[PDB]
């Protein structure tokens, strides 16, 4: 942009957290949660861990599966999500936290996506594939 910072790559998660949302009302197979795993190099199969009171999934694709709303309600459930690249001998931990996200702010500077799905919908794409239609 116009500041200079760093140019490295770095596979993992960036050293933060995800939160995703849940109806608190006991409610089973509930969404699923992505974290955004930084990718480089060429093919690196790591394995996951998940470790939150409900059910949940880790896949390989570095989306962690929110299933069964318990105890979610007094309080916020909070499980972390454990990786490990084989290929280079790394191994990562992002820490997901389900909990209501009751926000109005409506207006997103650098940061749509946020594992909600709630504000600003993403349903509005009608070019599908490459068409040629430029001229004639």
């Amino acid at each position: 942009e116009a500041s200079g910072e760093i140019a490295l790559c770095k596979t993992g998660f960036p050293e933060d957290v995800y939160s995703a949302v849940l109806p608190k009302d006991v409610h089973e197979g509930q969404p699923l949660l992505n974290v955004k795993f930084s990718n480089c190099n060429r093919k690196r199969k790591v394995q996951y861990e998940s470790s939150e009171p409900a059910d949940f999934k880790v896949d390989e694709d570095g989306t962690v599966y929110a299933v069964r709303s318990f105890p979610l309600t007094a309080e916020q459930a909070k499980f972390l999500i454990y990786a490990q690249d084989k290929e280079t001998q790394e191994k990562w931990q992002v820490a997901v936290n389900l909990s209501r996200e009751p926000t109005l702010t409506e207006e997103p500077m650098k940061e749509p996506h946020e594992i909600e799905e709630i504000v600003f919908p993403r349903q509005l794409a009608k070019h599908s594939g490459a068409l040629q239609r430029q001229k004639r």
